[PDB]
């Protein structure tokens, strides 16, 4: 069942969107709220099209309304971090992804980009590249997956993965609209597929260098939510939307450095993985917005997943925590895939943990300060 | 009853599809899954429009999710085989039909194109031409034919074949969209008609030379599934969707060589047919994805069909296994029609069997190796 | 689709029908209108329960409202002919079947009972017995048969005749209610069955002596219409409600005399049939309210019917105009079945024609006067 | 979705059924049609309540309308075999289960009772007792199980077997009505349970001696169909209504003789089973109306079933062809259960095969004549 | 939204239930399945009304279908434990609550009554009395509470507790039917009220002596499930059906001995409570079918609940783990209320834990063997 807003005449809205807007420009400021997994937005009018992110003014909002502050000093600040073209309003309107700061200009608790950028600047010469496979499930407003029988289940899994046809793929209109919307916005979207669970989908973001991975994925998530809002359905990043023999949603992260991409870079890939072998618990905590409880429902070691309590790595191992692609093993260079991160992970937390363990050789149960 | 996805606002999707996509190009990789009758697809982003099939990278997928592998080494490989223009995304986006290979680069079990291409290259000088009349039935998501009364039947057969009017043709919107989509994509689609069963239709693919017959028909099937997915109905290639006095769906194959097309080519047509007379059982096994059990429900010798257990040929014989058209008999040259193949046949299997029996003079119950 | 009246709360009506009515008695006067196939009724209050038909007063109605008169002298008269218990109002209320007379006390044009009674009194000593198998079709208010798919057809005929189950018998609630209502009223109803056409049914009336056959069948028809009115569906006696391979409705008439029932009564059965052989056209005109045009659609000689233009008789011959039952042939006594009469026949016309031809040895194209 | 007849006001019908019917009695004649699995019925009026089965007259019907005859001599004969009280019409109305005979008084092809009674009379002194567990599935008129999501599936099997609650048991109203209707009719119904498949149920018939097993089960099936017709749903005895991981429906047959019931009767139980071990193919053909093709879909050896191609017996073996109950093994006396027969089996065929193999020591592939 | 079974005509079922059943009697055998919280049932026919529980035969079922066994020896045994009058079938039909035993006659894992009865027999002279306040929530088949707005919430809590009116009490028809059904069955039901959460209700069972507390509550739960099944809604005993500011469901247990009920019995009440003070963790594990995880969602110390991690007792303390009623404090005698147990608790586990701690002075983390 789709939302009441989706039943409003879309024809009418278009007619208003066809009006020439004139000299004023709309900027939509996007930020992460106090849950560390929700996105918030609002719009301001600018006098002219900004040429770069530097021209965008800082803004503010009430943190007590976003689970981000309490009491008197609840005013929070928005500092623009990345700019994109607005696919919902078209050029010259912009999407402005912002960092959140408290009233005293300290980073907000869900502001993970502030530290993530400092870590990325530390290893800039090694040029870390990331890719994330964002899995998501389309849901009706009733909390049941989009397209599934009322209070019931479709046929067993098997035909839905990369499926085509009215009985195989549910809500491809949303997937096509999102893909185009991301390409128009300047998001580094690498592809899409239908997932094993019906009404479950995936888009790939990358390759992205350093802090660009978190910006591109967060804005790609925002566009998906905004596109799904137009169609009147919900995109969930819950790692296990439906209990039982229905696939979880993960965010598989591909990681490579300049050394790993160069000839005979497999030795550096293996060195990074054995470093990851010794910090499995540290990464599980970082790979989930609430410390790894959500990912416990997904990482059961059954549905092409690994076990949350046990670390494993191998070439072409779908069930392993870390997978080296078969081609990467043959070519002796390229990347490796971390399959642990949950679909509702913060990419700033995930990328920072990979750099700290693999590149800065950090150890122990707490992140190093100033290094 | 049409699917929940078909009830999403199509206006909205269009608005996103009207965005200029920019420099990136979408390629949809299409392959045959482990059932030998189902199609799978997913999309990747390319940096630029590929000029030919050679520029497309090889890709991969999980075979355990497509009924094509089990256990550890379930990664399969996609090798592009034919390129077409994407009618769902428009130029410069592409449809990429691929062959499937196992982890050790051996052909997949449902990869029949690999052997079919080798056979076609063997008889290239004789220039074999094919044409296939693909019959299909439109169905609602409930498994009942599109347009038929709820839990009931329309009037008896007689007015539906090539019918026009709301009470004669069911789901012509899908037929028109598919026809155009195929013409835009570069599929060699020769025409369409309404079939004797209401909601049953047919499109002709050809003439196609050698391996092009399987590529064009498989992609034409994919476009039909994708077009039907947009309208929220199902296209079935079941050889007998409805039991009783309702027509089956076949894939009648027209075959000719350079010798048969030349003046007094009827003698070569008759020589090919008498060779087919001695291998009826071998062809029945090849003409069906599960060895000829599905086609047993269609080949009953009643509804303009032949008997599955008996071979027959004649000029202008609709009830025969092989038909020589009346014009071909008069002109003493042209083609002959194999009416045996089921609607859910693999064209690679059908074309290969015709070349082996008629052109390579193969005998016995198993295909010759290396010849 | 059932009528708006059927959607009124039946619970409420019952509550009013549970009131004790007291000393006054309701009599429903029933008569045949000017179409010769429609029934009309209205109710009057009596001071007390009538002990016999003789105690019921004569009544009147406006003939211009029943297709039975025009101009100034349109008042018609109702003379009670047969009394029955009212199954819709229960004892002591009555159903009063009446003959219709013009303003000058001459019989109305659709009053066939007046002449039929005189003929029956002429052959009273021979004690003619009749039985009629009244076939009818239940229809929705839309003119489509009850239970059939909207604007469509059920499966082919074969499982519906005497069928049980939700997919075999349509509207058995009406059949059960009618059967009981007739038994309560004192109608000589001999049994029921589901017919070959789905939603088609039959009840048997008889054996009835002389004029009782027309009274019992006409009142049985009235009760069926009144019972169907309660359920909000229509009972049609159309001889061919649906064109094509769907069975017609007939009213098969069984006829025997005292001579035919006695030992070695087959010789008298054969003598009656050979007399019927010479008057096929006279009986076809009498067996239909509009001279035999309706029965032309049924008597096609295909669906267990005979040909309207040709007479035939035989033992156990379903396709014959006249059938001698196999048991009657073996026992050399009993009855014979006239299968010619249409479902919308007037039983007074049918019984009178059988007596005139078989017992009074009448010949020619017009009924004898005074004999 | 329930039938159009089920939407007619049941209140109204009751009001007519509350009328006192008077001196006339209704008898519903029930017989098996030409499919050997379908039941047919019709009603006649009797002058008085029959005291025993001997007082019921023989009747007849058209065999060409029941798949039981063709051409001229299509009249078939009904000979009453067992009488029961009518639960749909109440006392004194009767249900009359009849044998079918051709025009020349030879048994009809689906008349298996005629031979079954002769075999039972042969072993009368050994007093064979039978019990059958009739499994069935409730279905909507759309051919989907009653209560299941539209075009979908309920949760996996596990909670439905003997389940209580709106999410566990589907259509218990039908089960309760059938159970009572059978108890009122005088059917030897021993109990009911909810089956593993949701909307699937079972009733036990027995213990019944000799020919009474077929009469009681066939009439119990008729009452279920008639009760389901009232509720507007379909009872199917298809051995595998839904493909996949959904339980089949069987008719498990319990068999014991006077010797097997007596002290140390286990030796006679084992002797009967080893005789059954040598005739597995003969029994599989008899245990299915179409020679064992339907039961091939059920007897897969997976869902608490045995393999159709392999015979096995054991104590407390659910997966065996023949099961000796654990209590019977301990007490060294009682019965054994044949778990092979399909839900749509003819009990006359099943009981006759058990007596021929176990008691008459018949061998070979054809039944013995006159013994 | 109510179930498809609830939409079947209840009038029809009644008509069948009005048939006199005759000499045979129905017994419904009820048992606890392998989840320790679900109930299963099936029916058998008895020859006569059983006078006591001793006359009921032992029965059996397949444990592999009830989550209670696996592999070959999956047959389980039902031993009748308590008898009640059947409120769904009326006298003389019975409800038979049974204990479950394995194939080797050892108690089933969810058979807690076997040990509970032995403990109750040990302290029989002290005459322990119990009372349980069973809270439950009515839910639609969609998993949303009965009566709540579609995908939404009613007004805040405050008017629903003991509320009257269409906007205050949801599904009182079920509560009235259950209350009467329990009184007819012979269940010791002491009263009902509407709970603070709308669509949430409670019934009190008791006072019951020893093992009667578990029998009465389990059968009361079965009747509620069966009554809710008739109305087409679900009764859930989930301790927290809806997250947030919506009340949990508990099963508050009242406990008293002969000493506590006698004059100046408060000293024995205080001695029992201080013994309970030292075994808080042991009781939390016993008070929940899955070791206390479900009750963690309810025992938050906010909505009139206590904290799961902390024990507290006091006079008239709603927020305490143990409450002494104000009247009991004043009269210096009576009972105390354990407010810890979850709504889905097993009463056999709860009553046994209270007797072991308070009366048998058991200590440690495991129950004493043989004492
Ligand atoms: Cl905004
Ligand atoms: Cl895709
Ligand atoms: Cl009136
Ligand atoms: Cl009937
Ligand atoms: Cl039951
Ligand atoms: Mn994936
Ligand atoms: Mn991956
Ligand atoms: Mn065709
Ligand atoms: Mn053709
Ligand atoms: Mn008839
Ligand atoms: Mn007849
Ligand atoms: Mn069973
Ligand atoms: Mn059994
Ligand atoms: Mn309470
Ligand atoms: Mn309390």
């Amino acid at each position: 069942a789709t939302s009441a807003s989706s039943h409003l005449n879309k024809g009418i809205k278009q007619v208003y969107m066809a009006l020439p807007q004139g000299d004023k420009v709309q900027a939509m400021y996007i930020w992460i709220d106090g849950t560390g997994e929700g996105l918030r937005c609002k719009t301001r009018t600018l006098d002219s099209e900004p040429k770069c992110i530097e021209e965008l003014p800082e803004w503010n909002f009430d943190g007590s309304s976003t689970f981000q502050s309490e009491g008197s000093n609840s005013d929070m600040y928005l500092v623009p971090a990345a700019m994109f073209r607005d696919p919902f309003r078209k050029d010259p309107n912009k999407l402005v992804f912002c960092e959140v700061f408290k009233y005293n200009r300290k980073p907000a608790e869900t502001n993970l980009r502030h530290t993530c950028k400092r870590i990325m600047d530390m290893v800039s010469n090694q040029r870390p590249w990331f890719g994330m496979e964002q899995e998501y499930t389309l849901m009706g407003t009733d909390g049941h997956p989009f397209g599934w029988p009322s209070n019931g289940f479709p046929g067993p899994q098997g035909p839905y993965y990369c499926g085509v046809g009215a009985d195989k793929a549910y809500g491809r209109d949303i997937v096509e609209a999102h893909y185009r919307a991301c390409l128009y916005a300047g998001i580094k979207i690498g592809g899409t597929n239908a997932e094993v669970m019906p009404a479950q989908w995936e888009f790939q973001i990358g390759p992205c260098e350093g802090i660009d991975m978190g910006d591109h994925l967060w804005v790609a998530r925002f566009i998906l939510h905004r596109v799904c809002e137009d169609f009147g359905v919900i995109a969930t990043f819950d790692p296990k939307p439906i209990p039982g023999n229905w696939n979880g949603a993960g965010c598989h992260t591909n990681f490579s450095t300049k050394a790993m991409r160069e000839e005979n870079g497999l030795k550096y890939i293996e060195e990074a993985i054995e470093k990851l072998s010794k910090r499995h618990q540290y990464h599980i905590r970082a790979y989930d917005p609430k410390g790894g409880l959500d990912n416990a429902r997904r990482l059961t070691g059954f549905h092409e997943t690994s076990n949350i309590n046990d670390f494993s790595a191998g070439v072409a191992n779908r069930g392993a925590s870390i997978r080296i692609p078969r081609t990467v093993g043959q070519e002796k260079k390229g990347y490796f895939e971390d399959r642990r991160p949950s679909a509702n992970c913060d990419p700033f937390a995930v990328t920072e943990a990979l750099i700290r363990t693999c590149l800065l050789n950090e150890t122990g149960d707490e992140p190093f300060q100033y290094k």
